[PDB]
């Protein structure tokens, strides 16, 4: 509806822990952000989301937070963070905290109370239930493997962790609970952020009575059904808005898994007064089967694009997209739907263009302006994350499943693909740190880094950086409508934004052939111009083009 600034941002994400080290622990940190400041104001960003920079004993990095108002030891001290934040004041930069509520550490303070007794002050900050029979209160299991529940003697009950048994979950139908959450955040929000990435957001409200998953199955199922969009997340958000959110001139954004675009009708809508845009799934989903994500399936372009289009139609009138292709817990795009080999340069900017040139605030992840790859180590033991870590345990040595296969689902959708240390440069650990990386470098950073990509124009980081400028110089790109054309070619993404009297036409060729683009006899023009393209094109006229290999191009009619 109404211009605001964080409708016309561009975000970049910075994983901490891996984007630069300055003091040679092998682990990144704040005064390494610091000084790559200069590096993200030239690509053109507005605004840095940084993951958790919160204490936390790091079972789940940073998404396990024991203080809520300290900063994490790796990371620096708080004084390292006000420089950071007016550092990035001083340029004309906003920062993005992430906000982790849904849960926090079992080494937090209110858990430590709450498990101590019954009638503890902090009991009911957590979810605690008796077993049933002599089995736990339901049959929920964790994101990273088992059961939901974990014993605890001290009281002969279970607290529920929807993530791993360190990440025990806040009872958010206790309003002390809320109220000491909007505490926390105002804390930052004194301090002169502005905004919050929320983690899991959805999860918050869980169904009354934790019922148990009606199935015929053996062990423990997602209970998703009962805790995904539950019964108060909206009351909860729009008092969390009413409370905070409102107060500050802030932008806001929930990552939820499993939200539906009617759904994020009701979360995103301006009226509705919770959030101003949501990270939907469905389009990280579209290479997962039956079984979940280690269950791969290929995706076509015909599943892909009428993904993405569906969620383009259905906040046109009301609410606002996120656009997004990566992240921390995602395998990288140029691997997943793009071609990471001889094509590398050229899909990677091929699909750089297809989401830019969408409706919404799109987001960048370290490493995506310079074309970063998912990586392939040999071993299990050069993976961290506890989710592979455990996935390995549970299929490999409880189900006795082929230890090839396993690793194979983990080169194309294990969360390391996307924290092995950020390219800088050629030097020894591509420049991340001069002393030994908490995770290996990928191999491939001699060709892939920053400095080669900053003397290269014809580079990723530039097609990148001209993508951002022609967005904030044409108002068309961030507000104009849109509507995906050539519905069932298989092979070309294409689209127009119309906004009054301009257009814009965005052409992708998403496979290894040449393929032919034949203009509808619709669309009618006068006035042509070519914005961006990835080939050389002398490109005129636009009613037949012969599109090479990822060929991808932007033209501007009337």
């Amino acid at each position: 509806m109404e211009k605001q600034w964080w409708k016309e941002s561009v975000v970049y994400q910075i994983y901490p822990r891996s984007f630069m080290d300055s003091n040679g622990d092998g682990i990144g940190d704040l005064r390494g952000i610091i000084s790559k400041l200069d590096y993200l104001k030239e690509l053109g960003i507005d605004v840095i989301w940084l993951s958790p920079v919160y204490e936390s004993p790091n079972d789940d990095n940073g998404y396990d937070i024991s203080d809520y108002c300290k900063i994490m030891n790796e990371f620096g001290t708080m004084e390292d963070w006000d420089e950071l934040l007016h550092e990035m004041h001083e340029r004309n930069m906003k920062l993005m905290m992430d906000l982790v509520v849904n849960h926090t550490s079992d080494e937090h303070n209110w858990f430590i109370e709450s498990r101590k007794s019954k009638d503890n002050k902090y009991r009911d900050y957590y979810i605690w239930r008796p077993g049933k029979e002599g089995k736990e209160p339901n049959n929920w299991g964790a994101a990273f493997s088992g059961s939901a529940w974990q014993y605890d003697e001290m009281t002969d009950e279970y607290y529920l962790h929807l993530f791993s048994k360190k990440q025990p979950d806040l009872n958010w139908d206790n309003e002390k609970v809320r109220q000491d959450v909007y505490e926390m955040m105002k804390f930052w929000l004194e301090k002169g952020i502005d905004g919050f990435r929320m983690d899991v957001i959805n999860f918050i409200s869980k169904e009354e009575g934790l019922p148990t998953v009606e199935t015929e199955e053996e062990g423990y199922v997602s209970g998703h059904k009962h805790f995904m969009n539950g019964p108060n997340i909206h009351k909860y958000l729009h008092e969390m808005n009413e409370e905070v959110l409102s107060h500050y001139d802030i932008m806001t954004v929930g990552e939820m898994p499993g939200v539906t675009t009617e759904e994020a009708k009701l979360y995103t809508g301006e009226e509705r007064k919770e959030l101003q845009m949501v990270f939907q799934f469905e389009h990280m989903d579209l290479d997962s089967g039956e079984g979940g994500k280690w269950d791969v399936k290929p995706c076509s372009l015909l599943t892909l694009k009428e993904n993405l289009t569906k969620w383009q139609k259905a906040l046109e009138h009301t609410g606002w997209n996120s656009l997004y292709w990566n992240n921390h817990d995602q395998p990288r795009v140029v691997s997943r739907f793009g071609n990471d080999g001889m094509y590398r340069i050229e899909s990677a900017k091929m699909l750089a263009t297809v989401l830019h040139m969408m409706k919404g605030t799109p987001y960048i992840y370290q490493g995506e302006e310079i074309g970063m790859t998912n990586v392939r180590f040999e071993s299990i033991d050069e993976y961290r994350d506890i989710e592979t870590l455990n996935m390995y345990k549970e299929k490999v040595m409880e189900r006795g499943e082929d230890i090839e296969k396993v690793m194979q689902s983990i080169y194309i959708k294990g969360r390391d693909n996307a924290r092995t240390p950020m390219q800088w440069d050629d030097q020894n650990h591509a420049g991340f740190t001069t002393g030994e990386p908490w995770i290996t470098v990928n191999p491939n950073y001699k060709e892939i880094n920053v400095k080669q990509a900053i003397q290269n124009k014809d580079s990723i980081f530039y097609y990148y950086k001209k993508l951002i400028e022609l967005r904030k110089n044409n108002e068309i790109v961030v507000y104009g409508s849109y509507d995906l054309i050539l519905e069932n070619n298989p092979s070309i993404f294409a689209y127009v934004r119309t906004y009054g009297v301009e257009k814009l036409l965005v052409i992708a060729n998403f496979t290894a052939e040449e393929c032919i683009f034949e203009l509808p006899e619709d669309i009618s023009y006068s006035e042509v111009e070519l914005l961006i393209h990835n080939y050389d094109v002398e490109n005129g006229p636009i009613e037949n083009i012969t599109l090479r290999p990822y060929e991808a191009m932007v033209f501007k009619l009337k």
